[PDB]
């Protein structure tokens, strides 16, 4: 997260962190066995890390557990980020408290202007690599469809929206790659991709989870 702050410890109850020997992307507790982030996140070998903050150091509330099968979208693209959801499905359930706690899916999908709370580990330097130990947030809006295909011309699909500041120095980065991008309670982003951190109209993009409600609720209750 570039431009952002920290959270607070456990703050973002529902943010948990992928690693397979070391923290690669983000995700968002939808209930205590199922996890949501992006496709590109997929590899085997997944501990899922909830109630994590300084993720070099176990200081209480941690719960490692492994994903028990990671379920990337049928029609995910990776070369577009076309569909760039996963639904991770953990060995055990989670035990959820105040620490540890799934987020809402949304009923509707947000408006241009709705302020949403962008959270991860992810870099911190729009120039070079500065990974924190503890979770940052940054508040940003989403923005309108013409600003943001203006922003990437052709490079948007109607399961993408922008969200962010044109002005540059704010902005998620690699790293918060799979995490949540949430509005009013609700998930409504997944953080995807974007050219940079952080540039000047190069604004985040963010898969648009109001779009896939009823894949996610079909496909957790199908396994
Ligand atoms: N500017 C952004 N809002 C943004 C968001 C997520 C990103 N995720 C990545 C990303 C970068 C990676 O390394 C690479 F820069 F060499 F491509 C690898 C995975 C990523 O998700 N870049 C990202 C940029
Ligand atoms: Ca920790």
């Amino acid at each position: 997260i570039v431009g952002g702050y920290t959270c607070g410890a456990n703050t973002v109850p529902y943010q948990v962190s992928l690693n397979s020997g070391y923290h690669f992307c983000g995700g968002s507790l939808i209930n205590s066995q199922w996890v949501v982030s992006a496709a590109h996140c997929y590899k085997s070998g997944i501990q899922v890390r909830l109630g994590e903050d300084n993720i070099n150091v176990v200081e209480g509330n941690e719960q490692f557990i492994s994903a028990s099968k990671s379920i990337v979208h049928p029609s995910y693209n990776s070369n577009t980020l076309n569909n760039d959801i996963m639904l991770i499905k953990l060995k055990s359930a989670a035990s959820l408290n105040s620490r540890v706690a799934s987020i809402s899916l949304p009923t509707s999908c947000a408006s241009a202007g709705t302020q949403c709370l962008i959270s991860g580990w992810g870099n911190t330097k729009s120039s070079g690599t500065s990974y924190p130990d503890v979770l940052k947030c940054l508040k940003a809006p989403i923005l309108s469809d013409s600003s943001c295909k203006s922003a990437y011309p052709g490079q948007i699909t109607s399961n993408m929206f922008c969200a962010g500041y044109l002005e540059g120095g704010k902005d998620s980065c690699q790293g918060d790659s799979g995490g949540p991008v949430v509005c009013s309670g609700k998930l409504q982003g997944i953080v995807s991709w974007g050219s940079g951190c952080a540039q000047k109209n190069k604004p985040g993009v963010y898969t648009k989870v109001c779009n896939y409600v009823s894949w996610i609720k079909q496909t957790i209750a199908s396994n």
